[PDB]
DNA sequence: TTTTTTTTT
DNA sequence: TTTTTTTTT
DNA sequence: TTTTTTTTT
DNA sequence: TTTTTTTTT
DNA sequence: TTTTTTTTT
DNA sequence: TTTTTTTTT
DNA sequence: TTTTTTTTT
DNA sequence: TTTTTTTTT
DNA sequence: TTTTTTTTT
């Protein structure tokens, strides 16, 4: 069954949707079991049309990975970070849409701006969410991002019974 | 049933291969369980034959133990550490083979070299992998490896229902 | 009447100019006077054609409003801010044009980069005007910004006699 | 006789080009020799297609001037600088296309991240080559861009026999 | 033949042109080569007459020796220097012209300001031209200087074929 | 013809000699000129056997790259660095030998000690050459590598007549 | 043919000459050629006669090896060096005739004093010069001796056409 | 003898 | 047009 | 008893 | 394949 | 008397 | 042309 | 909907 | 394909 | 006139 827990903060322009989602395994002939494809920590974005109001129609996504996710939660308050993506990568239509999401501190040091561009060369749209996240609301993610990480690598498996 | 979950960071002359192996317990009479066979966290290196592509059949295995895990996770920035081990330590033919695994930090500070030395006296060998870990790389590590330390220790059976 | 004495700077590959537009208010039935429309200090922003001569007909404009204006004045050597605006926010086009406006402080300390970025997606366009300000520019700015901010807020009209 | 020797970066998701191109002259009358056509150190970035393959049909050019190449080997370890050209300047159809070169240095100071932004209106289209640059291969280019910078100014005509 | 390759720096009230002027040699009788008449690294100034348009008429010339040339490239970002040239030095009428040259840098450290004064006792006349010249403009001098030091000094005849 | 001018150091376990060695050309049909196979730095290791002298036999060598030659040069005083070569890379017997060239700083400051590593798995051999190098000495080579390396890049082929 | 471009300082109680002296090359029967005589940089000291009138017959030589010349370029301000000649050095009649040279800063740092001392036991004879250098000269030498440097060693036969 | 490879003209 | 001069081969 | 609300599957 | 060993229930 | 010029309404 | 909205007199 | 790929059991 | 322009001989 | 020497092609 599905499970839809997300860690959500709404603010002035746009709303950020941060859940895991978990690896998929595929079950050798051999009887053991194999990580097959990989888990992420999935971010929604989405603008706020109206008085605190927000299209989710309007909504971009994007797959953070084991490596970025340990990038993020080992952040200084000083530090700022920024990941590429290509959604359809070495498949056929690819260089066509291109994100880019970056952590970068506030000058107070209040927190962090987390903004996703997406820039789509087929349909020719340009967008940008910006998200103002307070420390407090960041060491959420950080922790919440540290518990999540050993199941997305698929790690929570190695248990002892 | 075994679990196939490896955290692996590929890069230009080897690839480095982290997975947790529990521990093995034997069942008393008593009725209790009693920890037998210690966990380790098994590291793996191959080399990089051709572009982008390894040679799985010369992989050499380094396994970290609960202090090495310690030692590990708890590292500076700025520091490093070394490991020796005898494959056939206690055994007949102890002194052969000697592996050792060096953590040192990288100049720049974007994160650290991993390196497996290892020397064989009786097949007249001599074979080095060191592989580049960024901070975020070695940030999954610290993370995945503390989640799995209580694990490989087997206190992870200490549980309330 | 209208007046038009904007102040102006013009360089490279683009010209900045900087008017304020006064608050318009509302006679109230009470006898009274009531704040309307809200003031701001306008920037426009165009590209410079040719060889020291710009073109008037592709200009951006840029509102600010007290507090970004109250942002600007107490902006240290070493600070910078950005802006974003939509045009046709709470409308129903809104999303469609996306402005943001930045002032970062150069290397040297020499001033700041005050750019002008404007994204439209109904016509497909991704304008861009930067301007270079001297600290002896940006002076006149803060000056100029700080005596008229009362008034753009309507606060000139709180006078005895 | 052209000459092709280029200074090459290939890494994840972009390769990065490096070649000086000559000034061309003109020989006067008065029988002495002029500077016509200025040098520049040509930058190339092409895209990764698939595994370590690169599409040089979707390659972008940007070209370093005289001032320019000074103000890249003058670079301390913490500077950052941008700049911004227009391919159709001063022509028919200029504003149309707009690049931007950019270096900045990575958190870790292990070199920079060099990429060329190209933003074209006619075509519709908004591409982005990032390449990081170790302190090494950036130390090449310093080198080679000191080593070329006389002879694309043609200063190197200036010579005893 | 005569090479005309200047370097140039285009600026509010005046120009800075530079290029390298060679030293002249005279062929022993005993067969080998004897530096004559020394290299110089010559400066000219002139004045900007209207909109973006300068007064060639009214240059003014200024040449570095190998010692000035030597003093010019090794200045720190805080450093100054200024030289004195009599034109009509050790002749029949000198003490009449007085040209000085002074290098200070700027507030902001964006540079430096290049004056080139002039006082005239035969014509009663006092010229004075000031041009601001970025960290990137002097980084080109500095090394395309170093560049023409050898040469100018006739070190460039000292070669292994 | 070929060109013998190696700089070399003598001390007591061994000596080392550097030479460059330039890229080849391929001549296009187009007419033009293409870069093929590229320049290094040549690196020759040998031992002392018996008083000042040494056993030319036992030579290793180790080919600079354009890059590590940019790293090489870079080094600030107290930094060090180490490469890692495979002669027969991509090749049919590719693992079996493996060089490493390090170069560290020694305590006084009184310049660095160059080691030369060769580990062959085919001979069953293991190979150290380590020669002590002067400030002074290291002065030579930064120099000289600097000269050289537009060189081996092939970028002394852009130039005007 | 000979050439003579010596850079030359003259001060109060001496004079000093600096100038390139090129190796020798043996034509080797295989068709190479083989670096046979090293090169230097020649310094030549001699006396102030009278006023501002130099005893030419008086001076005495001194041979910047390849490794001294690089002790030299690489000085900071505050440092100092002094290297020791023997003229006949291994041969019939050594010890008897002894040259230093020495480089130390002065009290200012306005430069350095560079003396020559002659010690000779056969004609029982003590000489010394010493010449002041300023910053803006001993820049020269640096810069004339950097560029010399690869030409005394024979790198410039290592040439691309 | 030499760490290779990626993309043109 | 250009700050010069000092000492050789 | 508990500061709520915003958007899905 | 894996550095082991020490002491219980 | 005053350093000017660039672009509108 | 311009980022809006919230509450009075 | 999601940046992929490399090597096993 | 490439940001241009300003001033000579 | 010049600090030399070490090892090749």
């Amino acid at each position: 069954g599905r499970v839809f827990a997300p860690y959500s903060v709404f603010k002035g322009k746009a709303a950020l949707s941060a859940e895991p989602r978990l690896p998929t395994f595929n079950r050798l002939d051999s009887g053991g079991v194999k990580l097959n494809r990989r888990g992420v920590i999935m971010l929604t974005f989405w603008p706020s049309v109206g008085e605190r109001k927000y299209d989710w129609e309007k909504r971009q996504l994007f797959a953070l990975s084991a490596t970025e996710v340990g990038s993020l939660i080992s952040m200084g308050t000083r530090d700022s970070s920024e990941f590429f993506h290509d959604p359809s990568m070495l498949s056929s239509n690819a260089g066509q849409v291109r994100k880019s999401l970056s952590i970068k501190p506030n000058a107070d040091g209040s927190g962090y701006f987390i903004s996703l561009s997406v820039v789509n060369n087929n349909l020719k749209t340009n967008d940008r969410f910006t998200v103002p996240v307070t420390t407090a609301e960041f060491a959420v993610m950080r922790t919440a991002f540290s518990f999540a990480l050993p199941h997305i690598m698929g790690w929570d498996r190695f248990t002892n019974r």
